[PDB]
């Protein structure tokens, strides 16, 4: 009864808001996603998604989605390698476990949650610019230009969203590390010598304070991520270009002197890198009480942090569950207590995500790591 003739807006179609609006939607609310993105079919890039079975996967169980996650998943090994291409540890599935977090592709997880909801919940190529209250209802203004309103926002469009004014003024923070990411499509073709030496599990290693994790079949596509303590260099003068594929090459084949040529490879291999500073969205400081319109936030735009915990996706997924249960479990009397709460419970399990990430951080790029 809180959303009766109710409409509730999420910006954003990542998993977080996809799967906010499936829960909130299958009890009958009036659920709208915008989405930057020009449509359904634009390819995610990035590597894959685990759902843990207490926070993710629990929230595809209340969607109704979990056998569709499971179907879609893989279970993955994993082994320990060191720079030269020897295996220190084969960490391979056991039958008994392969439901405890299988690997699903983004895209593939972003079509079982599309393909839960109505038709047209979803508006591609709407990115939201401006978000400013007008009497009682919000007024969205998106890039092209068109405008739209509703009762209720929740912010889900990531960590660097721009729109979280009315719920907080705390500012993203750079942690210290950097990571460049890339895919080899078809690399049993493409790289074989690397794509072998992955022998069919996900790969870690770590030499030099230099981290490299590779998964050889998302959809067809090696992805792999090496990440480092950003160069101090870096901090004023710039030395590496990520629109020259050949300068990110060239700094990594430096970096990667002394590993075994099939590292090496894969890197001249590349055709294309994204390089991000790693972030956090800090939950050091509590959010506005007092708000002009209902808003709140989930997701990485209301708890971006380093992805080196595992967390991400299933703290995000919690929030959703969360919130959606708040708004519709009876429990509360306004949609403000039903929001507080909420964010209440995430500040807590939010603050020791975050904690244990930034100590898995420290703890990764110390050079005396070994996993
Ligand atoms: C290098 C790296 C590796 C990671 N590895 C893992 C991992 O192994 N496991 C894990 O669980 N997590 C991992 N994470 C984190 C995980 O990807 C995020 O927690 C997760 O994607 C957050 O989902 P979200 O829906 O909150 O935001 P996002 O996935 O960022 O989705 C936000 C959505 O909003 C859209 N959007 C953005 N701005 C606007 C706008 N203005 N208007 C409209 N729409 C907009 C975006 O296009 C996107 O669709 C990793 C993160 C990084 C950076």
């Amino acid at each position: 009864t809180l959303l009766k003739h109710k409409k509730i807006t999420i910006i954003g179609a990542g998993p977080v808001g996809l799967t906010m609006a499936r829960l909130l939607q299958q009890n009958g609310v009036d659920i709208t996603v915008y989405e930057r993105d020009k449509d359904q079919d634009a390819r995610i890039f990035g590597g894959t998604l685990d759902l843990h079975r207490d926070s993710g996967q629990e929230a595809m169980k209340r969607a109704g989605l979990l056998q569709t996650y499971y179907d879609l998943a893989l279970p993955m090994g994993v082994n320990i390698v060191d720079e030269k291409g020897n295996i220190l540890t084969t960490k391979n599935v056991r039958p008994e476990n392969r439901f405890d977090n299988p690997e699903i592709n983004r895209n593939d997880l972003r079509t079982i949650l599309l393909n839960s909801l109505q038709n047209d919940t979803v508006i591609w190529d709407r990115k939201l610019v401006t978000l400013e209250p007008d009497k009682e209802k919000w007024i969205l203004t998106f890039e092209d230009k068109s405008s739209e309103t509703a009762d209720l926002v929740i912010i889900a469009n990531g960590g660097m969203s721009k729109v979280r004014k009315f719920v907080t003024d705390t500012e993203v923070e750079e942690t210290g590390t950097f990571n460049i990411q890339a895919d080899i499509h078809q690399p049993e073709v493409n790289c074989p010598g690397f794509f072998q030496l992955c022998n069919g599990n996900r790969l870690m290693a770590a030499h030099q304070g230099n981290l490299l994790f590779a998964n050889p079949n998302n959809n067809g596509a090696l992805h792999f991520g090496i990440s480092f303590k950003t160069p101090d260099e870096w901090k004023s003068k710039t030395r590496v270009d990520f629109q020259d594929r050949n300068s990110v090459v060239d700094f990594l084949l430096k970096k990667f002197s002394d590993w075994d040529e099939r590292y090496k490879e894969l890197i001249r291999l590349t055709s294309s890198f994204v390089g991000l500073a790693t972030r956090i969205f800090p939950l050091d400081k509590s959010w506005k009480s007092k708000r002009p319109l209902p808003i709140t936030m989930i997701g990485d735009a209301a708890h971006l942090m380093p992805p080196f915990a595992g967390q991400g996706v299933n703290s995000g997924l919690m929030d959703a569950l969360i919130l959606s249960d708040n708004l519709t479990n009876g429990k509360f009397n306004s949609i403000e207590e039903a929001i507080e709460n909420y964010e209440q419970q995430m500040f807590a399990y939010g603050r020791e995500a975050q904690a244990e990430s930034i100590i898995n951080e420290t703890e990764m790029f110390s050079l005396d790591f070994s996993f």
